[PDB]
């Protein structure tokens, strides 16, 4: 139902941040999905065999969090979004700039769910050097990226952004697609979304989102071409003035050779 222009207008980065990252003591269902996102994408990313030399996150929005497991893993990262200001949001994070959203408590979690081997400031300065650019992408286009010159991904990595793109579920697939033209044969699908979602709010801003069950989920993605290699269901709900999701999932996908 949401127009992707009216993310363009709509969408406020600061507030989502606040909303749905801020790792305090009031949004605590909020926290506690971050909390179980993190852990899965370490598992997925530090505790297997998805790893190569680059990775593109597809409607990254205003977030990192996303990668900070992803790093250790994929030495090039390409972040993009389809909305200009959640792109002004990472390059402020990204270039160190007054303004930019503090991730250390994400920061933090993640550090400690690795074994502090590493200290928060490390680990960003190696996910900042990671970043190689900050792409606008749509994934409902047949090239993603505006056919920006680029190699053959290694991995893909989509979080909490199909849901909210894709109108319907041919859409759904359609998007899976295209995005498969940017990734190499052999290469790997890395996707978290709410289940069952039909909604998120912002603030008052309301968003809405295809409602997903996970056997649905599955089938699409061996339906829009991968095999699946992992499948995680969260028994998590957002907050009930946030969304009416019920539980969220993690997949890895493979690209056939
Ligand atoms: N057609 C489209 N193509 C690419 N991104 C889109 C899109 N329509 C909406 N989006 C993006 O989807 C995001 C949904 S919020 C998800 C943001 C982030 N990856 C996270 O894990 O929290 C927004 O940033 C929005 O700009």
């Amino acid at each position: 139902f949401t127009s992707k222009d009216t993310y363009l207008s709509h969408f406020n980065p600061r507030d989502y941040l606040e909303k749905y990252y801020s790792f305090g003591s009031r949004h605590c269902a909020e926290n506690e999905i971050l909390r179980h996102l993190l852990k899965n994408l370490f598992k997925i990313f530090c505790l297997g065999a998805v790893k190569g030399e680059l990775l593109i996150d597809i409607g990254s929005g205003p977030t990192i969090y996303q990668l900070l497991s992803a790093c250790e893993s994929f030495t090039e990262i390409i972040v993009s979004d389809y909305t200009d200001q959640n792109l002004w949001e990472l390059q402020k994070w990204l270039k160190k700039e007054p303004g930019a959203f503090d991730w250390s408590p994400v920061v933090t979690y993640v550090c400690d769910l690795e074994g502090n081997r590493m200290k928060g400031p490390e680990k960003e300065e190696k996910l900042r050097r990671a970043i190689k650019q900050v792409l606008k992408c749509d994934v409902t286009q047949s090239q993603p990226l505006g056919g920006v010159s680029l190699p053959p991904a290694d991995c893909l990595l989509s979080t909490l952004c199909l849901d909210a793109a894709c109108p319907d579920l041919p859409a759904y697939r359609t998007a899976l697609r295209n995005l498969g033209s940017l990734l190499k044969p052999g290469g790997f699908l890395v996707m978290v979304d709410a289940l069952k979602s039909s909604y998120y709010m912002i603030g008052e801003q309301k968003f809405s989102s295809l409602p997903l069950g996970w056997e649905t989920v599955r089938d699409a993605v061996e339906e829009a071409g991968y095999t699946i290699e992992q499948f995680e269901v969260i028994s998590q709900n957002y907050s009930s003035t946030t969304s009416n999701n019920e539980g969220l999932f993690s997949l890895v996908g493979r690209k056939p050779g």
